[PDB]
């Protein structure tokens, strides 16, 4: 019966309990081969040689054209539109009227009245809703991320999208280009030669080395891919697969999985009526140890996950008044949490105990998430919840399990907290969860981007 | 330049060293989604509820038709042809003139002059060679296993092939059939109803519960798959993905990966000239701690991996004389090795040591192989090599790492040996291998099929 999220929520009991027991399964990074060599060597190459990241399949793309396109984005983003011109990209972040993050993505200003959104579903959904119901003179082409389990079916995108990253990436880029390529400022766009094609570029980088994101029409994917791989052998470039790939952001610091904060509030009811019953927001899952019967406890505002610096009060936008009323000095702060290696060893050891009644929650390598939204409790020494850990995995470059979290602003760097790993009462009904008991994992507050930190007494 | 395996070996230095450093990458079980729920729950269901195994993609299929088809198989198999009639299947095992296993697979006698081979490449290759060069009046249609990394390309087979297994499999099978279905003897063939289709069946089973293998033309895959899943929800049937699937044989006892023993011997030279330079035999890899500069040390004969009982001296076949000269009472015997849980814990712990110069070889879950052929050394207490461990992984049903091995026939059950886990000198150049140090893993000799065994002093 339910045709939209509002009807789903009305019929579905407690919103938290429904999302924490969803049958959606794992959040999949599809189509790209899980591994080309092995995920450990693949993680190693983006820090030590060079890599081809295949981003063609795991992101929703929105092609946005028309007279009101720039107004649609300015009206919905916390980011400043002042001065924005073609061949500059921005990390679009929209908030609700209540000041809460909906999602985020990359918006390329491609030409006059021509933009492309690239990112997870939630902010794509928000943009389409306003384009359709807010009377904007704009046309949108929605190109979904690829199916999670194609089972041999053919897969199409409108565009291929790659990154070339690593200490030797610029050497590869210039070999392909045929000569020196100017390094623009971060997120500025230009072009380059690849095998006789003019390929548009986005200045990017990782861990102190310059890189590029590149894209083109789907039909030229192979021509570009093979040229990239051939030219990069000299420099040790290797392709990264979908198993190692999503773990990159544990080193970089971007949290991909804020819960879209749209489940409550009278001002968001018309959006809940617009969202389909099988949307990301209605069908996805929440996993982790953090428990509240109030879904609002899972929301974040832009200051709390590091988008503070993007907030510019120089234009009209949804939620501006809620953002102006916040004091940025008191908000939770994004950090990296370095997980105690002895606790990790204990977690894995329990998989090999033939006598014990329960084991600790399976921690997959190199990504350990088991929902599309992650929410593990971060506790102080007395047991008070002092933060939310939101993306969890392992880095072969550090030999450490890491997670990205938002924590009370007064917790100094170097403090030893605990992350509660696993779910209660033996686990929710998520099809990603096996029966297990919880552990309080020691974790050390560290900077973002991550860097090794001492442990205060 | 090289167009065949002979030219590859002549040009490629030491045969062992070439195979132990191959750049082929991992041996992949393709197309089927890695997981549908999670591999732990998927392993659990084939022992506790019911499962749909998707076998459509990881095996080479040979369709063999014509007057000499049955003679081709009798001439090349150790198995008896006496009495063989349509609607009976056999586990075809061919040996070389020197008595050594080439490979194995399942041969279905489908009708008069109509057979299908289903299995890994090596025995498929052996059959095609004799069909082409031995003057058999026979026609063969070769249908390769699916590509390891299709990257969104469409994938076709001639047939889909499923198994339904688990304690409740027969309940699912009879629900689909619409009434009682007679349980034939193992490997006898008949038919059943699925959604209005007559589906051919192969009597099968697992761990004491009856099951079926089923197959049909590729175009009806979805119709059968969805009918199987719908009817099985009542009984808790779930689909198994490609991550959990190949680990099943650690509980059942079949060793899938004997090295095709074709690299030496004057009688095999014409076969080496026939095998392509990019064949399985020329391009694949050997991984594990067992080191010999003689490739013959990697061969096995049928007695050593449990095909002894299939050997019937009632027909003429390649290698018969070599097999008659063997004494079965002195050959190595297949066993299961139960790996010490403390040693497993030590292996995983080392991934989280930020101080140590090297860690132990990464043991993936639930399958840990890193080549298409596996060869780890099994040692006694003095350090003598007393066996070869050939398939390695983990069972969530046992909470144990296990491997299948062949060991000297006098080692009694319950004896504690060691498996040397990892490769020497920091590892071969296989793209599956990260830098690592070796460990001698304690392993307890156990029956095949596996069952928990006490440890003798
Ligand atoms: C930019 O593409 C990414 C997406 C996710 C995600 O959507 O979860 C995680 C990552 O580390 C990525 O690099
Ligand atoms: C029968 O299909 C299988 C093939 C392999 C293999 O080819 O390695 C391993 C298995 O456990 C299987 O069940």
């Amino acid at each position: 019966a339910p045709t939209n999220l509002e009807q789903v929520l009305a019929a579905g009991g407690n919103t938290v309990e429904m999302l924490r027991n969803s049958q959606i399964g794992a959040y999949v990074y599809p189509v790209v081969a899980p591994e080309f060599s092995n995920w450990r060597t693949e993680q190693w190459a983006w820090r030590n040689s060079a890599v081809l990241f295949d981003q063609t399949h795991h992101m929703v793309d929105l092609y946005i054209r028309g007279k009101d396109a720039l107004k649609l984005l300015s009206d919905t983003m916390i980011n400043s539109p002042k001065g924005w011109e073609p061949n500059k990209a921005k990390q679009y972040v929209p908030v609700t009227p209540y000041g809460h993050v909906i999602g985020d993505g990359i918006i390329f200003y491609l030409a006059e009245e021509e933009f492309v959104y690239v990112g997870r579903a939630p902010a794509a959904n928000w943009l389409m809703y306003h384009a359709q119901t807010g009377g904007y003179n704009v046309d949108i082409v929605h190109d979904d991320r690829s199916p999670s389990r194609p089972m041999g079916k053919p897969v199409q995108r409108i565009s291929w999208r790659f990154q070339i990253q690593g200490p030797k990436a610029w050497d590869v880029i210039e070999k392909l280009h045929g000569g020196t390529l100017e390094k623009l400022k971060f997120f500025n766009m230009a072009e380059m030669n690849i095998a006789g094609m003019k390929i548009r570029t986005l200045r990017h980088g990782m861990a102190g080395a310059p890189g590029l994101e590149i894209w083109g029409p789907y039909e030229t994917q192979e021509k570009a891919r093979n040229a990239i791989l051939e030219a990069g052998k000299e420099f040790g470039l290797i392709p990264v697969g979908s198993r190692a790939y999503p773990s990159n952001t544990l080193e970089s610091g971007w949290i991909p999985s804020p819960l879209p904060a749209i489940y409550t509030g009278d001002k968001l009811k018309a959006y809940r009526e617009w969202l389909p019953a099988n949307s990301y927001e209605a069908s996805g899952a929440i996993g982790g140890s953090f428990v509240s019967s109030n879904i609002e406890d899972y929301y974040v505002n832009p200051y709390e996950i590091g988008y503070g610096p993007f907030v510019k009060f120089d234009h009209d936008f949804i939620g501006r008044d809620a953002l102006e009323a916040i004091d940025p000095a008191t908000q939770r702060k994004k950090v990296t949490l370095a997980w105690n290696g002895d606790d990790m060893a204990k977690i894995y050891a329990s998989l090999f105990d033939t006598e014990a009644d329960a084991h600790y929650k399976f921690f997959d390598l190199p990504l350990a998430n088991y929902a599309n939204t992650n929410a593990d409790a971060v506790l102080d020494a007395a047991g008070n919840v002092v933060g939310m850990s939101m993306f969890t995995g392992y880095s072969y470059n550090e030999k450490r399990a890491l997670s990205l979290a938002t924590i009370d602003h007064e917790i100094p760097v170097g403090t030893e907290l605990t992350v509660l790993w696993g779910e209660e009462n033996g686990g929710t009904r998520k099809t990603t969860v096996e029966p297990h008991k919880q552990m309080a994992v020691r974790a050390v507050v560290s900077p973002v981007p991550y860097s090794v930190t001492a442990r205060e007494t």
